[PDB]
């Protein structure tokens, strides 16, 4: 559960909470009253206010570590203590009662048009009656209303148990589904889905979203889900491949990790599954042989780097790549930089990559160099990035039985999220024209089971929605 993140308090509303209803070791995350994080803990019977960071690659925690999602974050640090600092341990979640994060809830609305057009067999959704809640189930077919009575800060349906949060009773009667007199069991399979769109209506969901804004209670609901997606990161955790991570606490996924053929088969990056992609961090210089070792073993023909070598006087990828005209061995791989190409936005180099006493191994490898996305944030026009992914997806296009595309920024998993999802959506729209239905959320929550944290940040959340309205609207 993720019931430690409270998305609608300040730090005062906090700190009260904290110390009337907590004890020492109580904790929750909430969001900067923005774009910014606070875990706010309880130690020695005062409350001590850590900031966390994000501009788009990685949650950034003041006197700790580097992580993937903040429930990645707390899992760590509930599990490793003595790791954050005077050490600060987060024994007790405090849990959050607000419903506004759950896929289910609709505040004010209507609910049966819904439930009707969108709805099958088990779809549900919550809604606000004056105080009381409304709880609306499809079976099939027909609807079904459930009143939901506010009785002094409780929630009920009219008899039994009286729930803390409507949450609590969504999960009871999840559980134990009421049964109609006449034997209909009001079974809450899945939530409504609101999200999924036709493509030419874009234009009217980003407007719907730009209203008070939409797109962040979109994106927290998703951020919500990512307590779903701890799987096992046991191989990147090895003595002997701790050295091979840029970041200690951002792993692949061990069930979707790329594996190399005394312990020579690990790579921190990961296969994408909607064309295939492996989405990987920028090497380091005892990587960049396990990096052109991979690119050789699946057979890719393309490479997205969407970063600069080094940023705000920082590295985040090491050059991989020779020189124009010159030739390198890494390892048992060898290299020839053939011909570099510049254009506004990037740089295209034409890389030829052979295995070391095997010429007929040999394969042109294209690395499209994305330069001009900001240090912060998102770039203000999409075009750039889609004039780009459009010759990508050509150069892919034109290559018979081309492995994954590589994509790589800094810890692999802000803007290769980014571009990786962009480029799913519009292959919709390439194959299936403008009347094809997309669901954002669900796209991106389907890219994060396979890597961690895949897409950072609601500004990257809402660049995904603008770049796939700009595609459309060019069509
Ligand atoms: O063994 C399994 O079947 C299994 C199943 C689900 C999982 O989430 C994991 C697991 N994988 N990584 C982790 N980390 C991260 C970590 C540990 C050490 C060094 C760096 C990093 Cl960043 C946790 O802190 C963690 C904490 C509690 C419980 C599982 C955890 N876990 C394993
Ligand atoms: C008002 C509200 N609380 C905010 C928006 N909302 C929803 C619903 N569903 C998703 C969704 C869709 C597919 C996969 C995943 Cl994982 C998610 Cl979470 C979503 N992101 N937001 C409706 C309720």
């Amino acid at each position: 559960s993720r019931r430690w993140f409270h998305p609608n308090i300040t730090g005062v509303e906090a700190e009260n909470l904290l110390l009337t209803r907590g004890v020492d070791g109580s904790f929750l995350a909430r969001p900067s009253k923005p774009g910014d994080f606070t875990l706010s803990v309880r130690r020695n019977g005062a409350v001590t206010h850590i900031k966390i960071q994000n501009t788009g690659d990685y949650y950034d925690l003041y006197g700790g570590e580097k992580f993937a999602t903040l429930a990645e974050l707390v899992q760590y640090y509930m599990e490793h203590h003595g790791q954050l600092k005077d050490v600060i341990e987060l024994k007790y979640p405090l849990n959050c009662a607000d419903p506004t994060s759950e896929r289910w809830f609709h505040g004010h609305l209507e609910a049966e048009k819904l439930l009707t057009e969108k709805g099958k067999h088990g779809s549900f959704l919550v809604r606000e009656s004056p105080g009381d809640f409304v709880l609306s189930v499809r079976t099939g077919s027909k609807v079904t209303h459930v009143m939901i009575r506010c009785q002094e800060l409780k929630y009920d349906v009219g008899g039994g148990e009286r729930f803390d949060s409507l949450t609590d009773l969504v999960e009871h009667y999840k559980k134990n589904p009421m049964v109609e007199t006449l034997g209909t069991v009001l079974q809450l399979k899945q939530p409504l889905n609101t999200t999924r769109i036709n493509a030419a209506e874009i234009e009217s969901r980003v407007r719907e979203l730009s209203k008070l804004q939409g797109f962040w209670e979109e994106f927290e609901t998703l951020q919500q889900q990512e307590c779903k997606l701890l799987y096992s990161r046991k191989e990147g955790q090895r003595q002997e491949n701790k050295n091979k991570n840029r970041y200690k606490n951002i792993l692949p996924f061990d069930h979707t990790r790329v594996v190399l053929h005394p312990v020579s088969d690990y790579i921190n990056a990961n296969i994408i599954m909607p064309k295939s992609y492996i989405a990987t961090q920028g090497c380091l210089q005892n990587t960049v042989n396990d990096f052109w070792r991979m690119v050789f073993q699946e057979n890719s023909r393309v490479i997205v780097m969407t970063t600069k070598e080094v940023e705000r006087g920082k590295s985040k990828c090491v050059k991989y790549w020779p020189d124009e005209y010159a030739l390198k061995e890494y390892g048992v791989m060898r290299v020839r930089n053939v011909k570099e190409s510049a254009a506004h936005d990037y740089t295209l180099r034409e890389l030829k990559l052979s295995k070391v006493g095997q010429g007929n191994t040999e394969r042109t490898v294209w690395q499209y160099h994305f330069r001009t996305w900001p240090d912060h944030g998102v770039p203000s026009d999409p075009g750039g990035v889609l004039d780009f992914l459009e010759e990508v997806h050509h150069k892919q296009e034109s290559i018979m039985d081309a492995g994954p595309v590589v994509v790589h920024c800094s810890a692999g998993i802000g803007r290769t999220g980014t571009f990786i999802v962009i480029d799913i959506l519009i292959d919709i729209i390439r194959e299936k024209g403008v009347d094809c239905d997309i669901d954002v959320p669900k796209t991106i929550q389907m890219v994060r089971s396979q890597r961690s944290g895949m897409v950072q940040t609601e500004a990257q959340y809402r660049f995904i929605y603008m770049a796939v309205q700009h595609y459309i609207e060019t069509l």
